[PDB]
């Protein structure tokens, strides 16, 4: 049929979706910038759907980023968040999809396997249902049905929620490869893909997933498919990604992009193995006592000595590892988020791709060998709008990551230890 034309209103639903500075732009071609959600004939489903949004100028990000987009050319776009990222890629994305209509593949085929015509990649649950709630808010009164999967959650249900239907699909990247692997999502059709919080999915040690969706499966290459990434930052590895995902792209910067963290504060402390446990006892004691931390260890071993060791001393704590049965899984985090165990002890490998959520500190009993590990680390810290902790302890172990360390802490805007520059 057609996508372009409103369906017929549904009033249980619209009450349950609607409850009521300098930019930067690099690369060839950039269509200019805009006004108002005007402009540009998105169509009524869209603006229907602005209006009932509440939305009303577009945001600085939400204005370089969607002409951008709906003109079919790729970006990089680096903003923080409650910048209304969100809403810039998906209003002109689905803009296109209601005017272009499913597609002759699509339509040639009109359950089961399903295939989106657009996939957004985000770190986490909350990220994901963010999206995902968003989506139904500009997806309200046309044919497109979007759908969120996540890890730590069912996936069962998931699976069957799928096969209703997908056109739109917003996954944490562990989850959409076993959805493959089932044989339950294919990539062949997807038209737009989209990378949110780029950066952050690879602190979580996403990216072999992320390169297996998108390099190594049926996805259309770049220059056929429209890719978009979204970061806070701008690591080296993340324009290294950008260098390999997209294609003759505009590069976007609002706030001027701080090379990682800005709301982490970093503090080094020497620290002989000898001493590391009493070291963390006195950095617990003032740990506002709700506020959740996480430990990082080198080996399992190391990690289930130290747990023991941190239970006795009465301490409410759990460890994911691996000498540990692999569910206690969630089970681990699920005590984490909730309180329960405000103190997780983990090595880096074990939390890998695990949505380790509201975490306020972070600290680097161990620290790793290479500085973007370390990057990766820290990175676990949590939300934005608060400022969160890094402390790592450091010897003699660790001499060959000084000059790192020292640079970071520099460009971070961080107190270093005057003992750090003579040690390089
Ligand atoms: N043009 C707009 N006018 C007013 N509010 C907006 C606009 N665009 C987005 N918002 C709201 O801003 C809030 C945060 O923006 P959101 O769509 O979550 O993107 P974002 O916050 O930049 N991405 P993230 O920071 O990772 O959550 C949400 O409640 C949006 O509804």
């Amino acid at each position: 049929d057609d996508w372009s034309k409103p369906l017929p209103p549904s009033e249980r639903l619209e009450q349950e979706l609607f409850s009521g500075i300098p930019v930067e732009a690099t690369g060839n071609n950039c269509p200019p910038h805009i006004e108002s959600f005007s402009d540009v004939e998105m169509g009524e489903i869209i603006m229907g759907n602005i209006e009932l949004t509440r939305y009303t100028r577009p945001t600085p990000v939400q204005k370089h980023a969607i002409p951008i987009i709906k003109e079919k050319r790729d970006l990089m776009a680096c903003a923080q968040t409650g910048s209304g990222k969100t809403a810039a890629f998906l209003l002109p994305i689905l803009s296109q999809i209601y005017s272009d209509g499913p597609g002759e593949a699509l339509r040639a085929m009109k359950r089961r396997k399903q295939y989106p015509i657009s996939l957004v990649l985000a770190p986490t649950r909350e990220l994901a249902v963010q999206i995902y709630e968003e989506a139904r808010k500009f997806s309200y009164r046309s044919r497109v049905r979007p759908c969120v999967v996540y890890g730590g959650a069912d996936i069962g249900q998931q699976i069957r929620d799928l096969e209703r239907g997908c056109h739109l699909l917003v996954a944490t990247p562990g989850r959409l490869v076993d959805m493959m692997e089932r044989g339950k999502i294919g990539l062949d059709f997807c038209k737009y893909l989209v990378l949110d919080e780029a950066d952050r999915m690879l602190d979580m040690g996403f990216e072999p997933q992320i390169r297996r969706i998108v390099e190594q499966d049926t996805m259309p290459p770049k220059g056929v498919r429209h890719t978009m990434m979204f970061s806070a930052t701008f690591p080296k590895e993340i324009q290294m990604l950008a260098r390999d995902f997209l294609d003759e792209y505009i590069f976007l910067a609002v706030g001027r992009v701080g090379s990682t963290s800005e709301n982490i504060t970093q503090k080094v402390v020497w620290v002989e193995e000898s001493d590391k446990r009493s070291f963390l006892l006195d950095l617990l004691n003032a740990t506002g006592k709700d506020s959740l931390t996480l430990v990082f260890v080198e080996t399992k071993k190391g990690a289930d000595s130290l747990e023991d060791f941190l239970y006795h001393e009465g301490y409410a704590c759990t460890s994911i590892h691996g000498d540990r049965s692999q569910r206690d899984r969630e089970e681990a985090l699920h005590q984490f988020r909730s309180g329960k165990s405000p103190i997780l002890v983990a090595t880096a490998v074990a939390a890998r791709g695990l949505d380790i959520s509201n975490v306020k500190h972070v600290i680097n009993f161990d620290l790793p060998s290479d500085i973007e590990e370390y990057v990766h680390r820290i990175g676990r810290t949590g939300r934005v709008g608060n400022l969160g902790l890094a402390t790592s302890f450091f010897n003699e172990r660790n001499i060959n990551i000084t000059k790192d360390l020292l640079d970071l802490l520099v460009e971070a805007k961080q107190e270093v230890p005057s003992w750090l520059e003579n040690m390089a």
